[PDB]
């Protein structure tokens, strides 16, 4: 679309894109994810998380500290940018955010914090 990107998180621990450029022109940025596939929650969750590449590893190892019930996420992280909220199979759900949080040159990866699984789902995300 513009100044927005459908993502996808299957049933297989991929999302359908590895790189989303955001567009400068836009305010303001929307990622709608969304779950196809039969796999629950607990198996198969999903989120949509974005740092800076530098920030994704700890990110990722907090998010694992904090658990299931903290949508595999340090409440209040200050490196994410942005997330969305985990989903099982048939769920929904969006994040807007603010494009002014970005610069152009800085490298950013949006990955899923769900426990072994940002080894496959992740991707590169660049202000252009």
């Amino acid at each position: 679309a513009e100044c927005s990107v459908d993502i996808q998180g299957n049933d297989q621990m991929q999302f359908n894109t590895n790189a989303i450029t955001v567009d400068k022109s836009c305010k303001q940025f929307t990622v709608n994810l969304s779950h196809p596939g039969n796999l629950p929650k607990n198996v198969m969750g999903h989120n949509w998380v974005l740092s800076t590449a530098a920030d994704m590893q700890g990110v990722v190892t907090d998010g694992m500290a904090s658990g299931l019930d903290k949508d595999y996420l340090k409440p209040d992280d200050s490196r994410v940018i942005a997330h969305t909220k985990l989903i099982g199979s048939g769920e929904k759900d969006s994040v807007t955010f603010d494009v002014s949080k970005l610069k152009e040159g800085e490298q950013y990866m949006f990955f899923c914090t769900f426990p072994g699984h940002s080894a496959l789902e992740k991707g590169t995300l660049t202000l252009k």
